[PDB]
């Protein structure tokens, strides 16, 4: 693969920070003055994280519309994405309004409400059956109806429902535990995993809106799983891995929202994930159960 021979030049030469370097040298640089308002400072969990204008999230409300959420359309790929920072105690409402108003089914989740002594996401879906969350704000109602816990990941059943019209849908919340904060998954295995859990869902189905991933802020843990799952959906639509690139992809995707990837590490993973998600698109599906094995998901 000219994406493994790559790999091993940067790895051998010790390139990866001047790679990523030259990654966030070249990516776009577009206004995001509607996030910079006043009234929208509380609205933002970090002061250097912004979404564009021209690819956010409006809420279909009349008084404020921001949300700290943008809106990546892989035109090549033929997939979107959302990705969002981890909800503020004030956003929970806007947060789910967007869910709603973009017919999303599922949300993936890369991070945990507490992370090193810090919050870096509120509460902002319920852990007990009994107990359902209702957003006064924006005529929200939010239940768990169940939840599987694995090892390193749960994937929980949700009914969001839309208290004006009393329509409810199902959501689908995968909320990958194990996945430090400017740090990357344990293994390609444990994240290719996690990642055909999400697919298998039908959440990216094209009959739903595009799927709603954030981690802390949505550009770090968020942009390497999505790179990730773009190149290997790429690769699949054309069943031909070198075709692929990888940094490319990453500059594309940076079109629509700053930041996407934070370490060079999370850029050396992402290749790694790629590489090894080539095995199963070409023909080896036996690769999937090893990576279930590998996971130890129990
Ligand atoms: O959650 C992630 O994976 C992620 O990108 N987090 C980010 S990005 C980012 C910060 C954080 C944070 O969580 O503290 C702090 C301020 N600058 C950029
Ligand atoms: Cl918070």
């Amino acid at each position: 693969m000219e994406m493994e021979k790559e790999f091993e030049q940067i790895d051998k030469s010790g390139s990866w920070a001047a790679i990523y370097q030259d990654i966030r040298h070249e990516a776009s640089d577009f206004p995001c003055r509607v996030a910079k308002l006043p009234k929208n400072k509380n609205r933002n969990r970090y002061r250097d994280v912004s979404p564009f204008d021209h690819s956010r999230i409006k809420l279909h409300q009349e008084d404020n519309d921001y949300i700290n959420a943008s809106l990546i359309k892989m035109e090549e790929a033929q997939r979107s994405y959302i990705l969002t920072q981890g909800p503020l105690p004030n956003t929970c409402g806007h947060f789910w309004e967007m869910v709603w108003e973009q017919k999303s089914r599922g949300v993936v989740m890369l991070n945990r409400v507490m992370e090193k002594g810090s919050l870096k996401c509120a509460q902002y879906w319920p852990q007990k059956e009994e107990k359902e969350m209702i957003f006064e704000d924006t005529n929200l109602k939010l239940t768990l109806i169940s939840e599987d816990i694995k090892s390193y990941y749960t994937v929980r059943q949700l009914e969001l429902e839309n208290l004006t019209t009393q329509e409810t849908r199902e959501i689908l919340h995968f909320h990958y535990t194990t996945w430090p904060d400017f740090g990357v998954p344990e293994s390609p295995a444990s994240f290719l995993n996690f990642r055909f859990k999400v697919n298998e869902s039908g959440s990216l189905s094209p009959e739903h809106g595009p799927v709603v991933v954030h981690c802390s802020a949505g550009i770090g843990r968020s942009g390497t799983y999505c790179l990730a799952d773009t190149c290997l959906l790429l690769m699949d639509k054309r069943k031909d891995p070198s075709s692929v690139d990888i940094k490319k992809v990453l500059l594309e995707m940076r079109k629509f929202r700053m930041g996407l990837i934070q370490t060079a590490d999370q850029l050396r993973f992402s290749y790694l994930a790629v590489i090894e998600g080539a095995k199963f698109i070409m023909g080896d599906s036996s690769v999937q159960d090893q990576w279930k094995e590998l996971s130890h998901e129990d």
